């Protein structure tokens, strides 16, 4: 029993981490077979940032420009390219940790694990989300740039997520490790701003069956609703469409608790427009959205990784 | 920017990581040198944990009667011996993966990472507080006994927990890794409970200063109080006393922010008397009190482990 936000173990990336230093710039790159993979405004001075023509500051470089250390063993650049927002420096040393891996372009909703790193050196692991504004509540400082987020299948590193920048409100932007960003962002210091931001409904109705699981079902209610009459209370509180998909995805927690997913779904409502009477649900005073049906299961069932 | 329940990075853990079988009953176990710590209820069957007598039970049991594993290799235990709540298996082979590290007994208050393991396999991470009432808040499943809790400094692993058993509430009880329970616990199937808990104040007072830090700061008022009359209005809340020894703890954020953590001390005084009619703290609608000073530090200044 019990129920924690649980990040991945992170061994796998930990080995895949390197500091990237370009004259005064340092941040932490991805070294994956015989590439290592960062974002492009290493490229940059902290004055560039403004506006910069990433193209041309490329152009000005050598292999040599890029100091590229996995401890206190350099590794020696031997091609460079760009790929949208992110570099890759060709080295001469093929990783020996590469693990099995995919990049993967997440959706919004989908969770990932978080390798906070600062000068090639991890600092801690967290679970974040996509928020449907394409932002991550993260914890980053400067320094944190090319730090990744990853989900483990078995044996397989998924890397879906590479930090590049803070917005106002202290929320993160980034890429996918082909260098495409995350929602409307671009890699400039300018006036950007999230999207205001919804709830994931689907992930509130997963933390739902997995508070019923624990034992806290105080806030199961006699009731039933269509997904139309649903939808129509849901849109009021700023949280997302419930489609037939998320319907189908929450089967297993459904099965499993033997609760309808149109029944939780009038006990949302019901939570929705009466709020918590200062009650809390698996510890929390507030409804919880960055659980996936998945985590969900894997958490409850003790789904593990080689 | 950003504040999150952070973990450690788990891979100087997940390299110790292997499965104990003994006859049914098989569990996670610690291989460090040439040493495998597991609890040492792996020798019982899920009847004999009512009233086990662990030294007739293990007299019983040869050096071949244990089945360690790590992934698809058998280590081979050529020893056996008894520490408390905790069996030691010899074997035959030193982890060439074993970490520099230390085993340490942490006081109520402090935190750490909890690897969460399943026959031997990383499950995930999360961090935890050791209760006042010697419990943690943790996520377990059957299977995930012989899991450890630990710290990382730089290059040192510092292993504090063993995961044992679960009490009523889902809260969860085990030992060091020299095998001594935290709290009252026995390792035995009967009636136990927690004690009733406090909150660690010295940390709800660190996680404030992390709010003021990233930009969250309605909750400050504009006044002081004596460490006296604070500790008066903390007891009817169920908060444990401030010591000094907490207020020059708290020094460096305080030195930080120029909040004294006396005026802090008067803001927390505040919000226990009157609530937070409807705000949050850097995302949280209750007092957080499982994040250390150093935590607090740890995240706000990017500290990294190598
Ligand atoms: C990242 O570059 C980094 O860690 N570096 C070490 C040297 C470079 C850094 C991470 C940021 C800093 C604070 N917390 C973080 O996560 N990213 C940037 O500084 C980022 C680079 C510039 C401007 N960046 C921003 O993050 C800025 N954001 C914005 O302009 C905007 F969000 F408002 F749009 C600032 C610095 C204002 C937060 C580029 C986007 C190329
Ligand atoms: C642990 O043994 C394990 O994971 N195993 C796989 C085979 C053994 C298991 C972990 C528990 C089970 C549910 N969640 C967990 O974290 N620990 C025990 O089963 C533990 C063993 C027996 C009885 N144990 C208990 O945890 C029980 N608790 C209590 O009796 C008490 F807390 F109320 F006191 C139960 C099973 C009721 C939760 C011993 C303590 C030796
Ligand atoms: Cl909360």
């Amino acid at each position: 029993s019990g129920f924690r936000k649980m990040a991945f173990p992170s061994g796998k990336v930990e080995g895949c981490m390197v500091q990237v230093t370009c004259g005064t710039t340092t941040l932490n790159g991805l070294w994956l077979d015989d590439v290592v993979y960062c974002p492009r405004h290493v490229i940059c001075t902290s004055e560039d940032m403004l506006n910069p023509n990433y193209e041309d500051l490329l152009i000005r470089k050598s292999n040599h420009n890029f100091l590229v250390q996995a401890g206190n063993v350099q590794l020696r650049v031997i091609g460079h390219s760009m790929q949208n927002c992110v570099l890759k420096l060709k080295v001469d040393t093929a990783n020996p940790k590469t693990p099995k891996y995919k990049f993967v372009r997440i959706q919004p909703g989908q969770t990932f694990s978080v390798l906070a790193c600062y000068n090639g050196s991890p600092s801690g692991v967290y679970q974040c989300a996509m928020r449907p504004n394409f932002t991550i509540k993260g914890s980053f400082l400067n320094g944190a740039c090319g730090s990744v987020g990853f989900n483990i299948d078995y044996d397989c590193v998924s890397f879906c997520y590479m930090h590049h920048m803070e917005l106002p409100t202290g929320v993160h932007a980034g890429t996918d490790l082909e260098g495409n960003f995350y929602g409307p962002f671009v890699d400039r210091q300018t006036a950007q701003a999230a999207g205001t931001d919804t709830t994931i409904t689907v992930n509130v109705l997963a933390w739902l069956y997995a508070a019923v699981i624990n034992g806290d079902r105080w806030f199961l209610n006699r009731f039933t609703t269509t997904l139309n009459d649903f939808n129509l209370v849901a849109m009021k509180y700023n949280y997302e469409p419930l489609t037939q998909d998320h319907v189908d995805i929450l089967g297993p927690l459904s099965a499993q608790t033997g609760i309808a997913v149109l029944d939780m779904c009038a006990s949302l409502k019901e939570l929705l427009q009466n709020g918590m009477n200062g009650r809390t649900i698996l510890g929390s005073a507030l409804l919880e959205d960055e659980f996936t049906p998945f985590d969900v299961v894997r958490q409850c069932s003790g789904v593990t990784f080689q």
